[PDB]
């Protein structure tokens, strides 16, 4: 149910960079293996020094709302090239994306 949407919006936005399977393998964004237990950093080869980082966090229910909001104010600086996802549709939507695929 609205975890279909979020890979539909998956595969539009998120689908051609990411990976997604166990360890996927990187390829411009490393895998996002398990959203659920980290702070941002450390996930199996980083780079980059503010950013991710700087700021420095945890990624949790909220903080992907925190992200998914605009990658613009908000670790404001990431290397990750996106637009928006500004809207409560979409941007909920997402973080229902994540805990059905990523665990
Ligand atoms: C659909 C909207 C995308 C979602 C959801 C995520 N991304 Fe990305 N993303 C990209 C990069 C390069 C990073 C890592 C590099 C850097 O910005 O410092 C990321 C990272 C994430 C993270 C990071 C998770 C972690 O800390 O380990 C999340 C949660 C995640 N992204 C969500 C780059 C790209 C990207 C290429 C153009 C696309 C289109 C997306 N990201 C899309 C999503």
């Amino acid at each position: 149910g609205d975890v279909a949407k979020g890979k539909k919006t998956f595969v539009q936005k998120c689908a051609q960079c990411h990976t997604v399977e166990n360890g996927g393998k990187h390829k411009v964004g490393p895998n996002l293996w398990g959203l659920f237990g980290r702070k941002t950093g450390q996930a199996e080869g980083y780079s980059y020094t503010d950013a991710n980082k700087s700021k420095g966090i945890v990624w949790n229910e909220n903080t992907l709302m925190e992200y998914l909001e605009n990658p613009k104010k908000y670790i404001p600086g990431t290397k990750m090239i996106f637009a928006g996802i500004k809207k409560k549709g979409e941007r909920q939507d997402l973080v229902a994306y994540l805990k059905s695929a990523t665990s």
